[PDB]
């Protein structure tokens, strides 16, 4: 075995950085990462009384993360270290991708199986998470929309909201705002009604435990002037078929006749060499496609989407890409819709 | 957010590898990886047919390996690539670690909190995939210990054998061996069965279901000259302490005090700046450290076994680490012992 341990050390690279994303996931999941920005520098001692910890766990975990360069310790305690700083803004993506999804990475080689059904998902992280990537992309991509309408918003609903961060921060930015939120995952759902009362915007905001489908078949007299399906259709394709959301689009319209919609989605380029090769494709979008073929989703064409909206009677006003400085891809695409 | 992007690609580097480290444990475990060096060219729906597989979800598989280089496109079908093809002698750190250990780390934050008790592992695919890491490391070193004993090997036992790796490779080496393996685990027991029925050596080596310690309590006439213990001591100190190791290794020399023991453990320097550094320590013993804090498993340093094998009234013929050519890191250490 010749030269063997040098092949190793790259032959096994992606098990290092597999353990390394889980310990990063469970960091911020477990509040350590907020703990230690708080406390600057903490022993595990003072970190278990608050967070009410094991010691010798946590000392496992703090020494393993030390050795990855992402803490540092001194007499005192540890510290996150320059590195370790760094990860916060991006803390979404570990709760999306592994807290949501590793369970369905991982169900993957049973679920290829003939007749084996669909894969699985934590659906409250994967709310919690992709609310909290959204900061960055869908959010500002949603107000560039909103500003070419040939109206003002005053009455939002917001259909798949996850932990509710659009209307928070929607509201936070539009004070005269009324808004309504609907989430199908009861854990994020009870995350969603928490965010709200921590913003203080439960005189403003309410949250209904419901899917996109049944929350426009329920009874009520709210009447939004703006609706925002962020990554919401591409679940009810997958799901119920193209018939059943050219019949939720014309259900939005026959109920909201002067109503603006602003759907979010994903262009599927998974067969794209060129797209594909793009360091935001290779990290993100390529993992995205495939969880997409194991789960009861299904991610179209830009041309797909515009398809299903002439179908369903509605009228492109303008459509977008995000900013180039978060998400230069390409991919990621925003319509604003109206009755035609 | 000028910049971001650049930012988020680095940021997000280890999820990227985190999933790619589950696809290669999934293309190894569903016996796809086989099944694309047997054919070398292959359509999804041969391998569909093959394996009994969906065609829309391995095309999502196949599509994704392509994109990160792991498999070629061409209009036959699908092929490994150089870099795919290089990844075979690799398999049973992917099924160890990814197999056996990913829900390990999955439940981390959970088993941090006080009285949640210790984590889990998939023990079918730690056995089989230890076995398979052994060709390469612990094997080799146990042949070189055993060239050492002042008696030849003619009844070997195997305590903690997994699939039974170590004995099959020892009596095809060796024809006049007569040996039994004992696998605690039900998954890998099954699996050293059909291993040994396979490689047709069931005239020669029995398996057994059942853990160390109880076989050594239970009654047999068959009188070993060599037993090996391969990373199955730090499991029982985890276990049931210090005095159970200790009386569990004077019982072997009690009930054969003529016995030749070759003992494999890990040297516990998860502290030490130094040793954590070589590229084998970051990639492989990082994560292996980790995982003891949060199982029933428990690693402690060369001297402190040394201690233990006094204490039990052995006499150290020899200790050696592995080969530098395939682990350099001089963490794997085994002893040859007798009874003093
Ligand atoms: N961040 C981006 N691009 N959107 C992803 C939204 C979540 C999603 O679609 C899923 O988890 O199925
Ligand atoms: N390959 C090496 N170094 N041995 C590890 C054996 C398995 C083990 O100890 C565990 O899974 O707990
Ligand atoms: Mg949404
Ligand atoms: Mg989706
Ligand atoms: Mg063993
Ligand atoms: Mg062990
Ligand atoms: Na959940
Ligand atoms: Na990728
Ligand atoms: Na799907
Ligand atoms: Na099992
Ligand atoms: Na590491
Ligand atoms: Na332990």
């Amino acid at each position: 075995n010749t030269g063997f341990e040098t092949t190793l050390i790259k032959g096994i690279e992606p098990i290092r950085q597999f353990v390394l994303a889980i310990s990063i996931y469970h960091l911020f999941d477990t509040k350590l990462f907020s703990l230690l920005i708080k406390h600057e520098v903490a022993s595990p001692e003072v970190a278990c009384n608050e967070l009410g910890m094991e010691k010798e766990k946590l000392l496992g975990l703090f020494r393993y993360l030390k050795n990855e360069g992402i803490l540092l310790e001194t007499i005192d305690g540890f510290s996150l270290s320059k590195e370790g700083h760094a990860l916060a803004p991006f803390e979404g993506w570990y709760v999306m991708l592994v807290g949501g999804y590793a369970t369905t990475f991982l169900q993957m080689g049973e679920r290829l199986q003939e007749g084996a059904g669909w894969a699985t998902r934590d659906a409250t992280k994967v709310g919690v998470g992709s609310c909290g990537i959204s900061h960055f992309d869908a959010i500002p991509l949603t107000r560039s929309l909103m500003a070419q309408a040939p109206g003002t918003c005053t009455k939002l609903l917001d259909l798949g909201c996850g932990n509710g961060r659009y209307l928070a921060e929607f509201c936070k930015a539009l004070p005269q705002i009324q808004a309504w939120g609907a989430e199908p995952d009861r854990g994020g759902f009870e995350e969603a009604v928490d965010l709200i009362e921590k913003e203080g915007l439960s005189h403003r905001v309410h949250i209904s435990h419901s899917g996109a489908v049944e929350f426009l078949d329920s009874d009520f007299d709210f009447e939004p002037d703006f609706i925002v399906l962020g990554f919401v259709l591409h679940e009810i394709l997958g799901q119920a078929g193209r018939p059943a959301v050219v019949n939720f689009l014309k259900k939005i319209v026959h109920r909201f006749p002067a109503i603006n919609l602003i759907i979010i989605e994903v262009d599927n380029q998974f067969d794209n060499a060129g797209a594909m090769r793009h360091g935001l494709a290779l990290a993100y979008y390529n993992p995205y496609y495939l969880l997409h073929c194991f789960t009861n989703q299904l991610l179209v064409q830009d041309a797909d989407w515009l398809d299903i909206f002439a179908e369903a009677g509605l009228s492109l006003v303008t459509r977008e890409t995000t900013s180039d400085q978060v998400d230069s891809t390409g991919l990621e695409i925003g319509y604003l819709l109206r009755r035609a």
